C-alpha cells in the first residue's frame, strides 16, 4: 500500500492520473519523482521548468554543479539528484526530443532507467515540448517499465484520449 490516490490502473504495475506533477509531488512526497530532463540539465520549460520553479531554482543550482563535474548526460540516460522539497530523489531522465531530430527508439532506453526504482511518480517521457506522440510514449512505458509507475498527465483532454485509446 502506498499514498498515491485517484489513479486508474492500466496494468499490474502502471497507473495513470490527470494531474499536475508538481502538485502531486508536493502532496505525496514520493521516494522518486522523474524529471523530463535534457542532457545539459537546463530546466527551462515543460515539466523540467515547472519542477525547477517549484524548488525555487535549487534544482538548477544543483544540476549546474552536477554538469560542471560530470559533463552532459546521454540521450536515453539518467542521473539521480536531490528531490528538494518535492521528493526524496529526482531521477532526471533524458527522453529523445523529436524537435531536435533524436531517435525515437531511444525512448525505450529512457524508460529502462525507471526499472532501477521500485516506485516512481513520473511524466510521459518525450511528451509535451519534447515532441513525441504521448500515445506511443505510453505504449513504451507499459511495455518497458516493470516497477510501479504512477504517471501524471497534466492535460485533461490528452488523459482521456490515452485512457480511451489504451489497449
Ligand atoms: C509544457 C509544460 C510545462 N509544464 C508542464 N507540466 C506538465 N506537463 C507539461 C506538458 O508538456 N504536458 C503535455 C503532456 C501531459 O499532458 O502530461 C501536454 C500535452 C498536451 C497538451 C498540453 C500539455 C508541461
Amino acid at each position: 500500500v502506498n499514498s498515491f490516490s485517484g489513479y486508474l490502473k492500466l496494468t499490474d504495475n502502471v497507473y495513470i492520473k490527470n494531474a499536475d506533477i508538481v502538485e502531486e509531488a508536493k502532496k505525496v512526497k514520493p521516494t522518486v519523482v522523474v524529471n523530463a530532463a535534457n542532457v545539459y540539465l537546463k530546466h527551462g520549460g515543460g515539466v523540467a521548468g515547472a519542477l525547477n520553479k517549484a524548488t525555487n531554482n535549487a534544482m538548477q543550482v544543483e544540476s549546474d554543479d552536477y554538469i560542471a563535474t560530470n559533463g552532459p548526460l546521454k540521450v536515453g540516460g539518467s542521473c539521480v539528484l536531490s528531490g528538494h522539497n518535492l521528493a526524496k530523489h529526482c531521477l532526471h531522465v533524458v527522453g529523445p526530443n523529436v524537435n531536435k531530430g533524436e531517435d525515437i527508439q531511444l525512448l525505450k532506453s529512457a524508460y529502462e532507467n525507471f526499472n532501477q526504482h521500485e516506485v516512481l511518480l513520473a511524466p510521459l517521457l518525450s511528451a509535451g515540448i519534447f515532441g513525441a506522440d504521448p500515445i506511443h510514449s505510453l505504449r513504451v512505458c507499459v511495455d518497458t517499465v516493470r516497477t510501479n509507475v504512477y504517471l501524471a498527465v497534466f492535460d485533461k483532454n490528452l488523459y482521456d484520449k490515452l485512457v480511451s485509446s489504451f489497449l
